[PDB]
């Protein structure tokens, strides 16, 4: 059956990104004798350069690693709230929600240290060799996707009149980025060059990376980041606000390692980031399922997954965060889920219905009843980044880097990129698992995956898309497990090509945090009689464009044979797999 | 508008080929500092390993090269008929046509020497580094596309019963190649290793290549080839025949350079191989077109092109070959074509109507009227090879290697691959341009393209598909020129994606050489109203599957901006572009 690309098959290496330049750059590292981790670092810094409307160096990343021999391990590069970032203080500024923009929304930048840790512990190449790709595209340029310039044009007024440091970089002479022309960021290029220059004498390979961690943390980069954070900056409130971020917030924070959250289902184990991410909501969706699923791709199959997703999202909202303990074991226990799956009815729920793990009463944010109505604001994703790598030794990696995008903070002038906005996902209200809390991660949408089959790592995957990330991935992963193999291998690309969907019947992670009761969005190429079945069952169905749902990436290994594979999303003509 | 892949855009390298493993192997040569020519060579030898149902080392290749500074140039690796290969001799075996299989159909193997010349004149890498990719996939293996094993299965009786040296390689223990399992050819692997071992002490970089040319020509390779050729071998006639191919034929033959056939149209120049190929039929079709074309993609646009193609093909049957001078200037002159386009009527032609260039009367083969009936032979292309490269210096190649496929000659047992079958395209009748003639090349279907804009090299492209090659390529090139730019660049992939078509209203190049009067084949995704228009206009319309016409590859450069691009065909999930 026709797929938009092949599910690539090979024996040397495989890469799948949300951007071809990053895929091929990561692959170049494999060709040069590097490993999956070297590769992913290189690709990640290329992604800063080629998707700056969707990520940047002062953003975040969860990384799932599965080294050939050993344990599936999480590397947390999601930063924390600053020491002065209290609910009280934000409330004191007459705010009910954390703003979508500006330095009040910035968490401590976590991505950089995370990639440095990865390189130091699991890589083999020096910083210089792995980050030369991004430097080259930064200083000498690349032909951007139309969404870069279209994004800049959305915040033209804001840039010209207010965030003038961003105008300097993205509107040189008032000229927005155009496709077919070389887009440059010479400042960002200068920033990595300086970084490299002043760590070159630091010693051996590992010492150079460690010295670079300190340059980000206490050096010229940190100085500039703090300096920018403390400058009054216009945001979504309509006032110029200042950030509580300080030199010591940066100096104290490092990326850390963790065990993954895991769940065994039907011969597979899925690995995710802990409940400080939304990661576990995929696992909760799997735990909800009965043993005997309806026909793959049928109306009953979709309906079942939508209602199950609603119930898992409710639990996400009620229970997930980093300001409290999360009762994850109980949320994935058979006992709990046996109760919960009965709540799947013939009709579509328009209600947010969190459960009671261990008898605990669910406490929700005051904003959790609020209804988003209108059309959604500009989507820079419309038709976060992602990359996966598997190498010749069988090491795998799956990372979902995001934040520090161009349209939500002014550029830090001496660096070339802005601060992030992830604190927007917390609540300005005390006593909750996701209450804005000093030294704590916001509840982050970034959620890569690694799948085991019989306890062996076989698939590394992910996608951007905010609150759709672990909906789209759930649909994908089930398709992979339920679809007939193609060329004696997992039908990765057929699963990606497959019509995908999402719901919005829960409070969104992004400012202004509305929900759309009973709202579900299918691609136009889903069977129209399925769409008709759902409306009949009380769904409020929006029929989106044919090639609009999911920016999936996947790499895989067959353990029996050693053969590496890869697929990538065709929607938005940007995502791309490479290997051999 | 949605396309199955992006039109990749970048500044370091682009590769497009009919198999992803070849593309990435050629790309790996670029990543290691090689040029477009180094890369093409590597890709080509990988192609032997990964598409042995569609090419091999003892086949042939035309190579169009466009080095950055200088002249577009042809490198001819189409071999000639052997010294003893006369119409009389073959007529003495009671043959009316040259067989589709067996040693009688083998031209002198041309491809190897052609790659060696390219390597030595225009490359920068040693032979060892350029073909280590092929060696690895040969000895350690690769996961084949289903068409490999399906092709083998079609020819099982013949292998087991008759061509037992092929059974040894392709049916070890009776087991055909399976997708998802590692297919190997340890003998082919052993062959290149030996080649490299005895050439390594030869001296400087080019002396090794030169010594390698002689190993092929007069060494252990040539000995085996001749030995195999002189073994009584069952062919399509039902009789075991022997080849006239001798040691001396191999010792005397070299690949040679030539000027391309060229034609200026609408600001472009299309470059092709000389009329010993079908290359000039693309050119003839261009010259046939009026200045004022109909609406792109409309019924009138298709009809015009179909009837124009019939006319141009009639001229290749009548005039094209290597056994006589070809009146090319006259066939491409405006006076001639002005008269010919009047032959395009409202109704569809079911006749073969060659013209009279310079008043010369057309002489046709006695077989030119014979009709193909019933359904076709197994199509190994069904859902030759091709690869294009452009490098960071702006050098370009386009090559369509072919021949030496597994289905049509027994494996040379000490080498791992069989001889070719390109003499099947000649006629066993004297006095014709394409009369089977000693020391002449058969008129060959292999036809790469390079396109100029304002006399500057802009696009390198090609496709396999025998008598469809320069039909599909014509529809593609026109679409490139007529479709609106995407991302400020040529719409390469939209042009590839576009519904494509072909006619069979001329005598085919392949044994048994039928023709299907008035017959045309459109993809199912072409507007059904267009099909209905053609039947109304007297076409025999076959509606083929949606994703079935064309295996296009393309790379391109933008001369103003220096940006490289690529696209590849999605049909058969095999063709793939890579670059950055």
């Amino acid at each position: 059956m026709f797929t938009t690309r092949p599910t690539l098959q090979g024996t040397f290496g495989m890469v799948s990104s949300t951007h071809w330049l990053a895929s091929q750059s990561a692959m170049a590292v494999l060709e040069d004798g590097g490993n999956a981790y070297d590769a992913a670092v290189a690709g990640a810094f290329v992604l800063h350069v080629v998707e700056p409307h969707l990520n940047g160096p002062a953003g975040e990343v969860p990384i799932l690693l599965a080294p050939a021999g050993g344990e599936v391990r999480v590397l947390c590069g999601q930063g924390v709230a600053p020491a002065g970032a209290t609910v009280a203080h934000y409330k004191g500024l007459g705010l009910d929600l954390v703003p979508g923009t500006g330095p009040l929304a910035a968490a401590v930048p976590g991505a950089f240290d995370a990639w440095m840790l990865l390189l130091r512990d699991h890589g083999t190449k020096p910083l210089a060799d792995v980050l030369k790709y991004a430097v080259g595209y930064a200083e000498h340029g690349h032909a951007p996707v139309e969404n870069v310039g279209v994004t800049v044009e959305t915040v033209r007024e804001l840039f010209e009149t207010e965030w003038t440091t961003s105008a300097d970089v993205y509107l040189p002479g008032g000229k927005a980025p155009r496709p077919g022309e070389l887009l440059r960021n010479p400042t960002l290029a200068a920033t990595w060059k300086r970084l490299l220059a002043e760590v070159a004498g630091a010693g051996d390979r590992e010492a150079q990376i460690e010295a670079a961690r300190e340059v980000w943390r206490t050096g010229f980069i940190a100085e500039a980041l703090v300096r920018q954070a403390r400058r009054p900056t216009m945001d979504t409130s309509g006032e110029r606000h200042t950030g509580t971020l300080t030199a010591a917030d940066l100096a104290g924070w490092s990326a850390t390692y963790e065990a993954p959250a895991t769940y065994d289902w039907n011969g597979w184990t899925v690995c995710k980031a802990g409940p400080w991410s939304q990661g576990p909501v995929l696992l909760q969706q799997l735990a909800l399922l009965p043993p005997e699923l309806p026909e793959y791709g049928s109306a009953d199959y979709v309906h079942l997954l939508v209602e199950g997703c609603k119930l898992a999202m409710a639990d996400r909202e009620a229970w997930y965060g980093d300001a409290a303990e999360v009762p994850l074991d109980e949320l994935l226990s058979a006992e709990y889920n046996a109760g919960r799956r009965e709540l799947v009815g013939d009709k579509a729920s328009h209600e947010l219905r969190p459960g009671s793990p261990g008898g605990r009463t669910a406490r929700l944010s005051a904003h959790a009843d609020l209804v988003a109505t209108g059309e959604p604001g500009f989507d820079p994703l419309g038709a976060t980044c992602h990359l996966d790598v598997v190498d010749r030794w069988g090491n795998m990696v799956a990372a979902t880097p995001s934040g520090g995008w161009l349209q939500s903070n002014p550029v830090v002038p001496e660096l070339g990129f802005p601060l992030g906005t992830r604190l927007q996902m917390t609540w300005l209200e005390e006593g909750l698992p996701n209450s804005l809390t000093p030294g704590r991660r916001p509840r982050t949408t970034l959620t890569p995956s690694i799948a085991l089959r019989d306890g062996i790592p076989v698939m590394a995957f992910g996608t951007p898309g905010g609150d759709q990330q672990d909906q789209w991935q759930l649909h994908f992963f089930l398709a992979v497990a339920l679809r007939a193999r193609v060329r004696g291998g997992l039908d990765l690309q057929g699963a990606i090509d497959a019509p995908n969907w999402h719901n919005d019947s829960f409070p969104g992670s992004f400012y202004p945090r509305g929900m759309r009761p009973g709202s579900v969005t299918v691609e136009a190429r889903m069977d129209p009689g399925i769409a008709a079945e759902l409306r009949r069952r009380g769904h409020e169905v929006t029929v989106g464009p044919p090639w609009s749902e999911g920016r999936l990436c996947a790499v895989a290994r067959d353990p029996r044979t050693g053969i590496l594979s890869a697929a990538a999303n065709p929607r938005g003509m940007q995502g791309y797999a490479v290997g051999r």
